[PDB]
Protein backbone atom coordinates (compact mmCIF):
# COMPACT_ATOMS: atom_id res chain seq x y z
CA UNK A 1 0.00 0.00 0.00
CA UNK A 2 2.35 2.74 -1.33
CA UNK A 3 2.43 5.99 0.63
CA UNK A 4 4.61 8.03 -1.73
CA UNK A 5 6.42 8.18 -5.05
CA UNK A 6 5.83 6.84 -8.54
CA UNK A 7 3.58 4.12 -7.13
CA UNK A 8 1.51 6.70 -5.25
CA UNK A 9 0.78 9.27 -7.96
CA UNK A 10 3.74 11.43 -6.98
CA UNK A 11 2.75 11.90 -3.35
CA UNK A 12 5.42 13.32 -1.03
CA UNK A 13 5.89 12.23 2.59
CA UNK A 14 4.54 14.27 5.51
CA UNK A 15 7.04 15.88 7.89
CA UNK A 16 9.58 16.01 5.06
CA UNK A 17 10.37 12.31 5.31
CA UNK A 18 12.25 10.43 2.59
CA UNK A 19 10.31 8.38 0.06
CA UNK A 20 11.95 4.97 -0.36
CA UNK A 21 12.43 3.11 -3.63
CA UNK A 22 9.39 1.06 -2.58
CA UNK A 23 7.13 4.04 -1.96
CA UNK A 24 7.31 4.17 1.84
CA UNK A 25 8.09 7.05 4.20
CA UNK A 26 11.00 7.12 6.64
CA UNK A 27 14.20 8.80 7.84
CA UNK A 28 16.73 5.95 7.83
CA UNK A 29 19.03 4.69 5.06
CA UNK A 30 16.38 2.37 3.63
CA UNK A 31 14.27 5.46 2.94
CA UNK A 32 16.80 8.26 2.38
CA UNK A 33 19.58 6.24 0.79
CA UNK A 34 19.89 4.45 -2.54
CA UNK A 35 16.62 4.53 -4.44
CA UNK A 36 15.08 7.39 -2.48
CA UNK A 37 12.60 9.16 -4.79
CA UNK A 38 11.92 12.43 -2.98
CA UNK A 39 12.67 14.51 0.10
CA UNK A 40 15.92 12.55 0.41
CA UNK A 41 17.32 15.63 2.14
CA UNK A 42 15.44 15.14 5.41
CA UNK A 43 18.69 15.48 7.36
CA UNK A 44 19.91 18.44 5.31
CA UNK A 45 18.85 22.06 5.64
CA UNK A 46 19.61 25.72 5.08
CA UNK A 47 21.03 27.82 2.27
CA UNK A 48 21.96 24.90 0.01
CA UNK A 49 18.61 23.16 0.47
CA UNK A 50 15.96 25.72 -0.41
CA UNK A 51 16.22 27.30 3.03
CA UNK A 52 14.42 24.27 4.41
CA UNK A 53 13.91 23.99 8.17
CA UNK A 54 14.70 20.82 10.11
CA UNK A 55 11.90 18.77 11.62
CA UNK A 56 11.57 18.06 15.36
CA UNK A 57 13.10 21.45 16.22
CA UNK A 58 16.58 20.38 15.10
CA UNK A 59 19.20 23.07 14.59
CA UNK A 60 20.59 23.52 11.11
CA UNK A 61 24.40 23.45 11.16
CA UNK A 62 26.64 25.72 9.11
CA UNK A 63 27.23 22.72 6.87
CA UNK A 64 23.54 22.07 6.30
CA UNK A 65 23.01 19.18 8.71
CA UNK A 66 20.09 18.74 11.11
CA UNK A 67 21.06 18.04 14.71
CA UNK A 68 21.10 19.15 18.35
CA UNK A 69 24.80 19.53 19.24
CA UNK A 70 26.87 22.69 19.65
CA UNK A 71 28.23 21.96 16.18
CA UNK A 72 24.65 22.24 14.89
CA UNK A 73 23.27 24.94 17.17
CA UNK A 74 26.01 27.49 17.77
CA UNK A 75 28.76 28.95 15.57
CA UNK A 76 27.17 29.37 12.15
CA UNK A 77 23.86 27.69 12.91
CA UNK A 78 21.33 28.57 10.18
CA UNK A 79 18.00 28.04 11.95
CA UNK A 80 16.17 26.78 15.04
CA UNK A 81 19.37 27.31 17.02
CA UNK A 82 17.65 27.91 20.35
Amino acid sequence: APECGERASGKRCPNGKCCSQWGYCGTTDNYCGQGCQSQCDYWRCGRDFGGRLCEEDMCCSKYGWCGYSDDHCEDGCQSQCD
